[PDB]
């Protein structure tokens, strides 16, 4: 007989406005290696653009990865794990909504 | 002309109940060197003596400081922070109500 753990736990760090992404990213000073994990659709937008530009700013060795659909497969998630493990980037940039993100995180790991 | 940064940023780690104590330093594997920050008052009281026998409980070298009074003073922030930089300890343990905490954090960072 006892009692249990309940829980509350909390990502550290958030940014919240209107062109945020300048005044968010300038804290980037020295980390150097950077991979994008996007969609085809939205990279195919003129947004990953902007990120990549802004990363050239301090000038970052980069990579875009826009080939998730929408749904994490097992098939995708090992050649972006082997393409960024043959990178060996130190900085993961997660783009986007639902399946994008998470899929990333898992071959994220993976690479770890 | 233009616009700001507004905030909100939390402590990664909490717990909270009822024999909290046990449990929540159960996933304290390796950590290896442990200073407590403490009053005489407190110390003096049956609850040290209860986080430093969990301590020994996989074994730590630890050293109570309990010479904090109501306030930061500028003097024990010094004596503190130079006796933990000869103790070199590795994790620091707050315990307590005002004072002792956060004159820890201060001649914590002085460790740094």
């Amino acid at each position: 007989r006892a009692e249990n753990m309940l829980w509350h736990k909390l990502p550290k760090s958030i940014y919240f406005r209107r062109g945020s992404l300048p005044i968010a990213l300038s804290d980037l000073e020295g980390k150097k290696r950077a991979f994008l994990v996007t969609d085809r659709f939205l990279f195919n937008n003129g947004y990953a653009d902007d990120v990549v530009a802004l990363l050239k700013a301090q000038g970052m060795e980069v990579q875009t990865f826009f080939e998730v659909e929408a749904d994490p497969t097992l098939s995708v998630v090992e050649k972006g794990a082997a393409a960024m493990q043959s990178f060996q980037p130190d900085v993961i940039l997660a783009l986007g909504g639902g399946s994008p993100m998470d899929a990333a995180k898992i071959m994220w790991v993976m690479y770890e």
